């Protein structure tokens, strides 16, 4: 019944400019009164506008969907959170101290399973004939199940496989029949792959200071953790369902109430006593404040609810940015006290900037060697031999490239260049190449500069 | 009425061994039933035992004392938290955007003042004829007063100066008459300097893997933030007063109740909605959980209260360790759920280890140059000239030392080597020295190896 808040709009434009995301869509609910902020382009090359129809990957905001469906099957008596995972995924052996470990459904709901960080690299790589249980079989857990909170995205991929086993249905179908169809979220879907979705934003990723179109992987097994697709009107319906459950049938209502119950049975750090529930963080400080970010290789998003004040906040963007991950908290500060802190830092940006300077140094280092060599070749001389000369100068770059290829596997067991390339800036690949190229021209110069008679 | 908890004792011994602190004293209260854990040596060289009489610097757990006295003067009508600091410290000009800023008593209570981190270096350096207002005069604030939470130790030194101005008494005297004498904390004192305190632990600091005796500065102006001295029985009385206020006079009771009221008028981060009150952190998660650590150059400590369960936890140690800063949370996890996470990392240890490897590399680099040079001098030859040779080879180490001396001031304006040496491991000083020593022997070798005819 009145214009939207211009200080709110200012904040969001500012964070959009700092984030450099091509598209940003935001919706703020405050006791029915909703405000919408829909800016930028969903596709840069074709100048396709960000509209309310624009579809986004939800990232880890997918987990609230998966977790709620788990709580629906629990509420219907088809599952127990105390059930052992082997009852539903019989081939998933997971070891602690060399011995098969008992993992419960609760362990995956609450990230108390022990799966190493590298299970993200396996689940996100498309593997067309491999079930989740095979991709994770014989993984070495970091700690005894239940012993601490340790976030791992693939925990919710295990839960998607449980859903399918319990129902005998595809994950796509269960989400539709249990969530999107009952709630009326007619533009939300769990995808089956990288099939073409009309209205989906193109996804972008920072490279040399600018957003670069990035075609990210979309592995069918990883959809329950990362790849539910939605729109801003559907996410407002999502928000409104969590805030207003009267109109909802009792099984969905009960499941929701059980979905916001955080796991208190883990050690808490001195500066963080926040609990994780069924795909949400639960914070009692200036709360209840229920929240979750969504970080994909080339999408990012955030959601936060303050149900006692009837507040819901969702942001969607087609680039991975920490400024979008934090924007919901910024907007909550704004609604709460009318102020907000400066833009947080961003790992992709800092890394991208570090790599611009590093490849520039390699050019200056390389051009110093080229200009120095042409000055030698022009001022002096110029008036099976070239074989052994071309052999010693070519092994060094090929040997520098050999060590470069294995270095990720060694310094961090479980990760590979494929994973690094998916998540890091577009500029990462110029670091190895400028290195082997420099190591090429350096070895050649010294091999030839020893031929001076 | 029963033996102390052996799983608790195990935890504390383990964290003591991992921390490597020479002395550790811990007290846990649970509804009257207290347990005590008093281990190690207060002085290593003389093998002086850690006893209940052993006195410790409280670090930033001093601030709860200062803050409570502030709230006593507020409760007595001698001060308002909304009062401008210039009313009591008339010469302290503090600038925001080149212009004198209005700072309140509340700004310093709640760390919403804008004082840069480097004000710690000024307040901790003894300055015998300088008031706090002069040490801070014309400082450039990081942000508009009140605009965010930003911890700075010197904020409580400003409050100690307010106490003295309001009362016309020394800080030592006000603490005694308003806190330690009424509560019966007969071994707690705000010190005036580095005068000899009988029973005080020696303080230690990590160096080359081992604790090294360290005589830290003790500036009179910085006592309200860092240097209140207490004992474990006195800290149990402290804890018990905060938990049990009936027996207390109403002014002290009221001041205490106002001392646990956190400042909600600052932006909160997505992962941290904890408030700061009058020298305590206030956390509603699995709470109220009221806590504060104490980190000095060569002491560390922690305190945490869970008043609804009548729980108080204090730890005191005579070395700066993150394992002691986190131990209170570990013990709270233990009491709460019977488990606890692994030992957190420690910055001093990681830095000390990094420097051991760096100075070892400099020896290997240096010994490679020495052995290579004696092999040249013995195999070959050995059968105003030495002046210009000794001049070119001596400026390089003295010029490397010149750049080394200024580098802290440049990379982080406001800090100097004096500050670095106070807080970092004993091994920090071998990094510049091995560098200038290496830069000495490298320049000499090349200057002499060019004399080969
Ligand atoms: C400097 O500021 C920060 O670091 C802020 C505070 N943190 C972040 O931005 C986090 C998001 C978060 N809040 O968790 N982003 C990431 O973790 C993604 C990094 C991905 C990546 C991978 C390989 C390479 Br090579 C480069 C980058
Ligand atoms: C690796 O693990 C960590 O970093 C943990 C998580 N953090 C810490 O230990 C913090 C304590 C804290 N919890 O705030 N310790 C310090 O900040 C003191 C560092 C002092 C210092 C100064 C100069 C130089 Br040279 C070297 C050291
Ligand atoms: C190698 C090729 C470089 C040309 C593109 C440079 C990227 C544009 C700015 C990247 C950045 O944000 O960094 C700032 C600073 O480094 C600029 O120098
Ligand atoms: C140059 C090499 C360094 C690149 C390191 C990868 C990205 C670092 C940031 C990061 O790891 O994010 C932290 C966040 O995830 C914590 O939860
Ligand atoms: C081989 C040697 C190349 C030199 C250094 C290695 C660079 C790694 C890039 C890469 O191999 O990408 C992995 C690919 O399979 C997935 O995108
Ligand atoms: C230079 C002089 C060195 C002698 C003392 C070395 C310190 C002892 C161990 C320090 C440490 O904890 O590091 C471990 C590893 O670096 C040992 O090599
Ligand atoms: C080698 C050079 C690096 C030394 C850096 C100083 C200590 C770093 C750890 C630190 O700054 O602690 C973080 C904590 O204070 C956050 O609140
Ligand atoms: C001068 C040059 C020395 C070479 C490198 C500088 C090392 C700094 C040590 C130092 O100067 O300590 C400051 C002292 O005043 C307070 O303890
Ligand atoms: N796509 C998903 O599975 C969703 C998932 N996102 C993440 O885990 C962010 C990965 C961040 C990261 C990447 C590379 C490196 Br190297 C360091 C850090 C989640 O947040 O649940
Ligand atoms: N002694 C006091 O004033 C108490 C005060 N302690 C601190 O601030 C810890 C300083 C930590 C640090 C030191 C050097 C560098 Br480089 C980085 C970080 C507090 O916690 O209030
Ligand atoms: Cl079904
Ligand atoms: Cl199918
Ligand atoms: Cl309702
Ligand atoms: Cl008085
Ligand atoms: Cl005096
Ligand atoms: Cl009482």
């Amino acid at each position: 019944i009145g214009a939207q808040d211009e200080r709110l709009s200012t904040l969001i434009h500012q964070r959009m400019q700092e984030a450099k995301v091509p598209a940003l869509s935001v919706s703020v609910t405050i006791k029915g009164v909703r405000q919408r902020f829909v800016y930028g382009v969903a596709d840069v090359a074709s100048q396709k506008a960000n509209t309310l129809d624009t579809v986004y990957e939800l990232g880890a905001m997918s987990k609230a969907f998966t977790g709620l469906v788990v709580q629906i099957l629990i509420q219907e008596g088809r599952l127990r959170q105390g059930d052992d995972i082997i009852t539903y995924l019989p081939e998933m052996r997971l070891n602690y101290q060399g011995k098969p470990a008992s993992l419960t459904v609760a362990d995956f709901l609450y990230h108390t399973s022990g799966l190493p960080f590298s299970t993200l690299a396996r689940l996100e790589n498309p593997m067309p004939g491999s079930a989740v249980a095979q991709q994770l079989r014989n993984e070495n857990l970091l700690f005894a199940p239940g012993a601490k909170f340790s976030y791992a995205s693939a925990n919710y991929d295990v839960l998607g496989a449980v859903i399918e086993n319990v129902t005998g249905k595809t994950f796509t179908e269960v989400i539709a029949e249990r969530l999107t169809q009952p709630l009326g979220m007619s533009a939300t879907v769990a995808v089956k792959g990288d099939e073409i979705i009309v209205n989906k934003a193109s996804g972008y990723k920072l490279g040399f200071g600018k957003p670069v179109l990035f075609h990210a992987p979309l592995a069918r097994n990883h959809v329950p953790a990362a790849y539910i697709h939605s729109t801003l009107p559907d996410m407002e319906i999502w928000i409104d369902a969590w805030l207003h459950r009267k109109a909802l049938p009792a099984t969905l209502r009960e499941a929701m109430s059980n979905s916001w119950r955080g796991n208190s049975d883990v050690p808490l750090a001195a500066d963080n006593r926040i609990l994780y529930a069924s795909g949400w963080f639960i914070d009692q400080n200036q709360g209840p404040y229920i929240s979750h970010g969504g970080q994909n290789p080339n999408f990012s998003s955030c959601i936060a609810l303050r149900p006692d004040q009837q507040i819901g906040i969702v942001a969607l963007a087609n680039m991975n940015s920490n400024l979008i991950l934090q924007l919901c908290a910024d907007i909550d500060n704004y609604l709460r006290i009318g102020k907000y802190a400066d833009g947080a830092g961003d790992a992709i940006t800092a890394t991208d900037t570090l790599f611009v300077y590093l490849t520039l140094l390699l050019c200056f280092w390389g051009a110093v060697v080229v200009v120095r060599g042409a000055f030698r070749v022009y001022r002096a001389t110029a008036h099976r031999l070239r074989v052994r000369d071309y052999i010693i100068a070519l092994a060094v770059p090929g040997l520098v490239a050999a060590m470069l290829y294995v270095a990720p596997g060694i310094m961090s067991p479980g990760l590979d260049w494929r994973f690094i390339l998916v998540w890091g800036p577009s500029s990462v690949l110029a670091i190895p190449f400028g290195m082997i190229l420099l190591a090429f021209v350096l070895t050649l110069n010294h091999q030839i500069k020893r031929i001076l008679l």
